RNA sequence: AAAAAAAAA
């Protein structure tokens, strides 16, 4: 038995925080220990580690909280050790004293079956395992134990007092069973509060009166046209241009659409032509509203999450092909160098030639037997592409980029039969090189316009103690190293990092690298100074988010700015007013961070059962290595998976961790002699519903 | 928030 510290008084903490003795932070737990914390405060080169019940005093990750520094005798390493609350039961360091603002919500979860009696009527105190795996299990006190056992819960955590040593809860509803995937999927979009349900009444009465029989008009100086759209005749006509579109396969959200037309003086037109959203998206409506709010489309596995009702997404605004749209343009005078001569923004009516895949298009522009007028097109667009790469690679640009995972279903939408890496085709650089030029055009544009309250996105540089780790790793164990002396060493460095018998150890390094980055933030021009407006990863002074408004509401701001920018309209009052625009990029960095764990945590689920139902071997290599087991990754499938050390030994008591070295030393399970694991190892791997080392 | 860069979905 014993008792957490009580919370400092609240006259304490301010008392504390004033004179400098108490600090304020947001606490992460570690993604391996949840025993175990962090804080992160600009004081101190590294975040201050909080270690232990006691010290953690309560706090959920994500908890707004108070800490004091310990004295230097109390100051710890982090753990070696991995940790979650199913399994259970130096640096600067500090202790939770008081909770500013907590993190309780709605969480899901699974009874513990140990903690139920599956044939006992009355009521039990039952343990409730939380899906979020840096969290502590709850006490519920229910009637239904036995009636829950497997299944998906939501669950309301009610307190903490000082005398449990565990969270007190209640049982909320019932998502289904843990087998069902409707209850995953409604599962992780609780997790990370996505809005899914059907867009309102009001929402789709913004909705233009036509549905899907709006049509562009055919003369822009039409009256009739012009009445109802006055602004109709600061319209471009650009259907004579011969664009296209070049998307994923079967891709009905077509946002940017590309033509290159040869000039009379040797330079290139070329024109990036993105969805007109904020034509159909007025500030102030519900729709506008709704939209603002989602932030962002989330694109799970198997269902995608729209921002905006799909009348407008994969009809109106879609840029689909053989049917006139409009379109917000961007159009450049090119060198052959891909220089910018100048570039115009404008508002227009567009006729995309083809809706190509990136493999269709690829084989379009290598089939030597075609010669015609749009392939040229794409053929002089790809060669400016390879020199608009080419210069921001000498610029500094990172390309931390990796193969991602497509799953595969079978009989059924959601049972899944095999896992697809997805291999880059030429026709992949070459849109992204015309997104990231039109992106950039447009930042310079609208900050151009609006100083004070530009819709924009920044990358700040990484500290060096976030590759501290994995340079170590690499020291030690390969004699290399990533520079930090510029993002042009550290991509020249990660490039050279080479292990020439074996290809994809420079993707491993790679990947873990990509996670030692800096979060990207949206943010409004007034609230930094323009050194700070740096896009590190892009090794760009200035950019912002253009060229998705269907997806992305960043975008649909941008657009706004734009058109105001231009002169095309007055910029709404609502993205000029800095209060208001510091909640909108607020909101829509919380809602860009969710989709991507959600996108995630939806691919990991499906590869997970796809692997469940895979008997055979697969080549792992090991990406991180504790006193307890190995991380191991598997890049057929693009997945992580943990090998506890129950599965590697029998004798646990001679596994010995060396944390300078990297290496796990283990007698395995058949054998008396130990064997050493280390940190990067090309490892032999397979499922017997445990991941196994072969 | 020091809570994973970029592009298309
Ligand atoms: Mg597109
Ligand atoms: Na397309």
């Amino acid at each position: 038995d014993f008792t957490f510290p009580e919370y400092y008084s609240t006259a304490r903490v301010m008392g504390g925080l004033k004179n400098g003795v108490l600090y304020q932070g947001n606490i992460q737990i570690s993604e391996y220990n949840f025993l175990e914390g962090s804080v992160s405060l600009p004081r101190f080169s590294k975040p201050v580690l909080i270690v232990g019940q006691k010290n953690l005093n309560r706090a959920f990750n994500g908890d707004q909280v108070i800490v004091e520094l310990l004295p230097q005798s109390e100051w710890k390493a982090p753990s070696s050790i991995v940790l979650d609350s199913e399994h259970f039961d130096i640096q600067p360091t500090a202790k939770v004293v008081y909770i500013q603002r907590r993190s309780w919500r709605q969480y899901v979860g699974q009874l513990a079956p140990s903690s139920v009696d599956p044939q006992s009527s009355s009521t039990q105190n039952v343990f409730v395992i939380l899906m979020d795996k840096c969290l502590p299990k709850v006490r519920i006190r229910t009637r239904r134990a036995a009636e829950l056992l497997d299944k998906r819960i939501v669950i309301s955590i009610d307190s903490w007092p000082t005398t449990h040593k565990y969270p007190l809860g209640h049982f909320v509803r019932d998502l289904g069973t843990i087998e069902s995937a409707q209850a995953e999927t409604e599962a992780l979009l609780l997790e990370h509060d996505v809005e899914y349900r059907p867009f309102s009444k009001k929402v789709l009465e913004c909705l233009p009166a036509e549905g899907h029989d709006w049509k562009a008009p055919t003369k822009l100086d039409d009256p009739e046209a012009v009445s109802k759209d006055p602004l109709l005749t600061k319209r471009k006509d650009l259907r004579d241009k011969l664009i296209c579109s070049i998307d994923p396969p079967g891709c009905v959200d077509i946002n940017d659409a590309l033509h290159a037309k040869k000039l009379p003086n040797g330079n290139w037109e070329v024109g990036v032509h993105i969805a007109d959203v904020t034509h159909f998206v007025k500030p102030g409506t519900a729709l506008d509203a709704e939209g603002a709010a989602r932030g962002t489309s989330v694109y799970l596995v198997d269902k995608r999450i729209d921002m905006l009702p799909m009348l407008l997404g994969t009809d109106l605004c879609s840029l689909k092909p053989y049917v006139d749209r409009f379109a917000f343009s961007v159009i450049w005078e090119l060198d052959d160098s891909a220089n910018i001569v100048n570039v115009n923004f404008m508002k227009s009516v567009i006729r995309s030639r083809e809706a190509f895949s990136y493999e269709q298009a690829q084989l379009r522009i290598d089939d030597k037997t075609q010669n015609d007028e749009l392939t040229m097109g794409m053929r002089a667009l790809l060669k400016l592409s390879v020199k608009l790469k080419q210069k921001r690679l000498e610029a500094g640009a990172l390309n931390l980029a990796s193969p991602e995972v497509k799953v595969h279903m079978d009989s059924e939408t959601s049972d899944p039969n095999e896992v697809e890496i997805k291999k880059l085709l030429a026709t992949n650089s070459l849109v992204e090189e015309f997104m990231l030029l039109a992106n950039i055009s447009v930042a310079r544009k609208i900050y151009d316009a609006f100083p004070q309250t530009a819709m924009l996105r920044r990358h700040a540089a990484p500290p060096s103690t976030n590759f501290e780790i994995l340079n170590e790793m690499l020291n030690t164990r390969k004699n290399m190293s990533i520079s930090l002396e510029s993002s042009k060493a550290l991509a020249d460095s990660l490039d050279r990092c080479v292990d020439p018998e074996d290809p994809y150890f420079n993707t491993l390094v790679r990947i873990m690298s990509t996670r030692c980055m800096m979060a990207a933030q949206y943010f409004y021009s007034g609230a930094y100074s323009y050194p700070d407006f740096r896009h590190y990863g892009l090794a760009v002074d200035i950019y912002t988010h253009f060229t998705s408004p269907i997806r992305r509401y960043c975008d649909v701001v941008a657009h706004r700015q734009l058109a105001g920018a231009i002169g095309y309209e007055p910029l709404s009052l609502t993205h000029r007013d800095k209060n208001k625009m510091d909640m909108i990029c607020r909101n829509i960095n919380r809602k860009h961070r969710n989709a991507q764990f959600a996108g995630r945590a939806s691919i990991e689920y499906y590869v997970g059962q796809v692997m469940r139902n895979n008997e055979s071997t697969e080549t792992g290599y090991v990406i991180k290595v504790f006193n307890n087991g190995i991380v191991v990754l598997v890049p057929k499938f693009g997945v992580e998976g943990l090998i506890r050390l129950d599965n590697l030994t029998e004798d646990p008591n001679s596994a010995a961790f060396d944390e300078v070295e990297y290496k796990l030393t283990f007698v395995p399970t058949n054998s008396d002699k130990p064997r050493d694991v280390y940190v990067f190892d090309k490892v032999e791997v397979q499922v017997r519903k445990r991941k196994a080392e072969l």
